[PDB]
């Protein structure tokens, strides 16, 4: 395939949906293809600024997700991460905020919002030194193991790990630290793929910088081993109001890159790098829950 | 923040930050959290009879205010206190030494009142052999598995318990582990122990006996549960003593705690930030020893 850049850049398009009657943002999506067209997951924020979740209607081209369904989820899956599951032939809803401190549901159906089997716990443990706690969990498999990573709004991430025929099932209590940088550096919203036909795995990680929020990039070459940092900085970011070619948003915040095999393996053709990520308008501010988050899609340049 | 540890430890010092109210000699064996963004600071009293009881401070932002802080005095005595908030039952825990039980806890929701705590409760029931002065000088500490108990005898070892961490807060029992053993001077009392931030890492402190005063030894560990290696292990090299701390005002680097941000059960520091609240005493202060003029500084690494 292709390597990883050295250096990014990229064009943008313009806000692709906005949120419907009772909601104020749509956040955090994940994105898989099914059945040859784009199934998008995400989080929500009502009037009041309390969280759920939600998927879109099935869609072919990425100008039309303005005019597909937005269906709300029965019981909430807030910063979902959907992917199938190859080896027991399932798919998997992973979420925050549920009756686990990351929980998981199993469905067939995955384009039904609300077809998914019961909550069953994802992972049970505990962190320290964050206002949050645990929060923006991804799922991530090699032909051994199946790997947890996260984040705690406090500068860290975090791993936990399961032999691959263990799961769907639980990853315990422990985790071990990967990464330790200052708050603003390694905020939240983590995401791990594997890099087609590269031998390799890349990280990106949400950052606070001086003019938005952006994206920081690391790489390894096994998922139980070191990540060294890649697009370090808010002037030569991953992504970011530096190289994003987007000028109706400042911030590109939570989101997923684009994969198009939908298994456990996160994996993403550089030779085609986009990018489905949260942005806002320029003139909005004031309350943080009540910010008219909405998505875009970045294609490297 | 993620800083691994010193390899080597220097510090620059405060002279004394407080001195005992009119009835006390001695202010001794501080515990420290942060609570609403101020300086929530317990410990042990020695009384002008020599005789042991415990306080706490009046809430403080800086360091310069600690000297006209309030010092209030506990109904019944909790000596060389540990205080932490135990996240999972949202409730604030004060660990103690003297009381009804070889070591006993007592819980809170209002932890700023030094007389607002719940009735004394069994945190460890056991008894040790060869030592002179029994269990003494408690620390508590909870990684995401399971909660631990460590403590010294004033004769060469440092000891451990543990329970799963769904179990507390309760008692640990009466059975105890050796971890470390040494002579008498070397691993004498006063231990504390500490989560790294962000390194998969554990720091143990413990005081011991010099030619020139009292100093801090440290050891290293990958679990809690698991072996402690020597870290800084002499005198003249030490974690902090006389001769690494920057103090002219006291010899003695003796029984404190060093500065915790975040105040939870995991009892983390930031290695970017290392902070020692120690007690020290006069130069030319002597005499018998529950008399002597224990008192706060400060260390900040050099
Ligand atoms: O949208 C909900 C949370 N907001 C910050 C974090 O990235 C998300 O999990
Ligand atoms: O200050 C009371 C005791 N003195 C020695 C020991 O470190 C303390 O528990
Ligand atoms: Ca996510
Ligand atoms: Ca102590
Ligand atoms: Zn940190
Ligand atoms: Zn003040």
């Amino acid at each position: 395939g292709c390597a990883l850049p050295s250096t990014y850049k990229w064009t943008s398009t313009g806000p692709l949906a906005s949120p419907k009657s009772g909601l104020v943002a749509l956040r955090d999506y994940s994105h898989v293809i099914y059945n040859g067209q784009h199934l998008v997951y995400g989080s929500t924020a009502n009037t009041a600024g309390s969280y759920g979740s939600m998927n879109f209607g099935l869609f072919s081209d990425w100008s039309e997700m303005s005019s597909a369904s937005q269906n709300t989820m029965s019981t909430g899956a807030v910063a979902p991460t959907i992917f199938y599951f190859a080896p027991k032939s399932v798919w998997i809803l992973a979420y925050q905020w549920g009756p686990y401190a990351f929980s998981y549901r199993t469905s067939t159906d995955p384009s039904n919002a609300n077809g998914w089997s019961s909550p069953q716990p994802l992972f049970t443990g505990t962190i320290s030194g964050s206002s949050t706690g645990v929060i923006d969990q991804t799922v991530i498999g090699d032909s051994e193991n199946m790997y947890l990573f996260f984040a705690g709004d406090n500068g860290h991430i975090y791993r936990a790990s399961m032999p691959i025929g263990d799961f769907p099932g639980s990853f315990g209590s422990a985790s071990t630290i990967v990464l330790s940088d200052s708050t603003n550096n390694l905020f939240e919203a983590v995401e791990v793929y594997t890099v087609e036909g590269q031998n390799q795995y890349l990280m990106i990680v949400e950052a606070i910088g001086a003019n938005g929020r952006y994206f920081r990039s690391f790489t390894a070459s096994s998922l139980g081993g070191t990540w060294t940092a890649q697009a370090s900085t808010e002037s030569n970011p991953f992504a970011g109001k530096a190289n994003s070619g987007a000028t109706w948003t400042n911030d590109i915040s939570s989101g997923d890159l684009v994969r198009t095999n939908p298994d456990q393996t996160q994996t993403i053709d550089a030779c085609n790098l986009q990018f489905l990520y949260q942005g806002r308008s320029t003139s909005s501010g004031g309350d943080y829950n009540l910010l008219p988050y909405q998505p875009g899609l970045l294609t490297l340049a």
